[PDB]
């Protein structure tokens, strides 16, 4: 609708149009590493992206989405805390105006420079739109970004951003391999939560990887040249498109690792 990240339409305003913003399972959250309990019942995460077929990249005025063909069983997330099979539909990032902020989840109150979200829907609900209406409809794999060495697998994304500067622009983006965005380790934390953008639906199993990826300062600087505005509108840099941590309420965060 007209929500965004500014002083006048940002996270503190969202509840007026999306009252679930004050709900019982909102995301993101601070991950208190000492309180998160190791769960030996948790399985290794199975990330099967060998046949992923990226299609397009879109500036939607909030972030940019790299979209996948999800019409066949091709890029799936399984195992971990999940029951069943979840299909990759898109990924996007949240990032800051400065390297000291940008992530949505925090780790013992630490903010990372950015956070990648790989969004998957539970195939038992047939389509993404039906899945978001279910408490176990989505699985979002979250990966922190810190600034250091460049991430070679990110560069193809960085280089297409000049072609989608403004809201509503898209570009063909085929043959992109999202495996190049993963860290070495698949150790994770998990908890039940929500979309971090309106409509804030409480339909997500969050899986947040412990190990951040490193990206270069130049890579994140190019994220910060994107625009929230449309073409021919006053320039508003796309920065600080993150929701802050929300109350944990009656939830437990579980760790896959000791
Ligand atoms: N930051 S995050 O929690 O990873 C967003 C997860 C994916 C939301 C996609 C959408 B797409 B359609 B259904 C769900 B609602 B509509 B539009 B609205 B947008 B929101
Ligand atoms: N609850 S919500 O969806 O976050 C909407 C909150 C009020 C939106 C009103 C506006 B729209 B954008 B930003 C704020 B300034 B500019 B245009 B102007 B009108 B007023
Ligand atoms: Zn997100």
């Amino acid at each position: 609708h007209h929500w965004g990240y500014g002083k006048h339409n940002g996270p503190e305003h969202w509840h007026k149009d999306f009252p679930i913003a004050k709900g019982e399972r909102q995301s993101p959250v601070d991950i208190d590493t000492h309180t998160a309990k190791y769960d030996p019942s948790l399985k290794p995460l199975s990330v099967s992206y060998d046949q992923a077929t990226s299609l397009r990249i879109l500036n939607n005025g909030h972030a940019f989405n790299v979209e996948f063909d999800d019409s066949q069983d091709k890029a799936v997330l399984k195992g971990g805390p999940l029951d069943g099979t979840y299909r990759l539909i898109q990924f996007h990032f949240h990032w800051g105006s400065l390297d000291g902020q940008g992530s949505e989840h925090t780790v013992d109150k630490k903010k990372y420079a950015a956070e990648l979200h790989l969004v998957h829907w539970n195939t038992k609900y047939g389509d993404f739109g039906k899945a978001v209406q279910q408490p176990d409809g989505l699985a979002v794999l979250g990966i922190f970004l810190k600034v250091g060495s460049a991430k070679p697998g990110l560069q193809k994304v960085v280089d297409v951003l000049d072609s989608i500067k403004t809201k509503g622009k898209s570009a063909d983006f085929t043959n992109f391999d999202p495996r190049g965005l993963l860290p070495e380790s698949l150790d994770y934390w998990t908890y039940p939560g929500s979309l971090t953008t309106p409509p804030l639906l409480e339909c997500v199993t969050w899986i947040v990887l412990k190990e951040p990826i490193s990206v270069s300062s130049e890579q994140v600087l190019k994220f910060r040249k994107l625009n929230f505005n449309g073409e021919g509108e006053p320039e508003e840099l796309m920065v600080d498109n993150w929701r802050p941590a929300q109350p944990l309420k009656n939830r437990q965060i579980k760790a896959s690792f000791k």
